[PDB]
């Protein structure tokens, strides 16, 4: 178990997020840091676009960078949609085997298996989704999930603040 | 070692702080939660009053509640002053034995020994001090310090935000 590491990683990243000059920088910092520190092979952050009923990719490490600001996933659909509707984490060892998973080989991404999807919720309002993936067919351990969930609370506040300032 | 607990406590308190309706409520929540969860016997939060060059007590669990908003300590003085000037944590098993400690028996508080003083710093600017005390003559373990430091980053942001909104 690596809970002590998680704690110090949280310390460093909480520091870096609060020092970030804007929301975009905070999000981009997080996906990179998570992959480096957990470690994990991909990390993506989606923000809700309530008018169009879609999640929009807003930061990624591991995925095609051009998809940032462009990749849209419909509310309620797929595994990521399921995370959003449950408003609970989904932690799996082999995501592609889940009945809700939508396989998109055309996108030319790596073959991930391990999956941790975490709802980003501000006082009961879903604002986005944090998605962590790895090549190994392993779920994420307890301290990893706790770390990511605790982090998502911070991300929710940062997104809410950006929205409240008209920065989105 | 109780790092896994710290991680989940952080999860719950980070949640509660972000859900707090104002700064005062966040601060009061923190001092109570820290004492319950670590556990510790007293926890106090001071905010810098730069005009008068004093730390002002703004929340406490364990100390005389009437001192809140009233107790003032001069910059640079005593152990708490030393935490502020070092901008580093001071973690001791027996605070009263430290050369910088100022004993105030007249205040009628409990005889604490273990001491963790943590600077609350927002992007290099000292905003306050978090002080955790216990009756046992034990310093605070690594996960306890990491927990409290990580928390203080959150507190710094909350104080900075309140100041920026004119709420202080
Ligand atoms: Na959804
Ligand atoms: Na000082």
């Amino acid at each position: 178990s690596n809970a002590m590491n998680m704690l110090k990683i949280l310390r460093q990243i909480t520091q870096e997020v609060n020092a970030a000059p804007n929301l975009e920088q905070a999000l981009k910092l997080v996906v990179v840091r998570l992959c480096e520190a957990l470690p994990a092979d991909a990390c993506s952050l989606f923000i809700c676009d309530d008018v169009h009923g879609e999640y929009v990719l807003m930061a990624t490490q591991g995925l095609n960078s051009k998809q940032v600001g462009k990749l849209r996933l419909k509310f309620g659909e797929g595994l990521i949609g399921l995370v959003g509707e449950r408003e609970e984490p989904i932690n799996l060892a082999d995501a592609p085997l889940h009945p809700a998973y939508k396989h998109r080989p055309e996108l030319g991404e790596e073959d991930y298996h391990g999956f941790l999807g975490i709802p980003i919720i501000e006082q009961g309002e879903l604002l986005g989704i944090l998605v962590i993936q790895q090549l190994e067919s392993h779920h994420f351990a307890e301290e990893e999930e706790a770390f990511c969930v605790t982090l998502a609370i911070h991300l929710a506040a940062e997104i809410a603040h950006a929205r409240a300032k008209g920065a989105l």
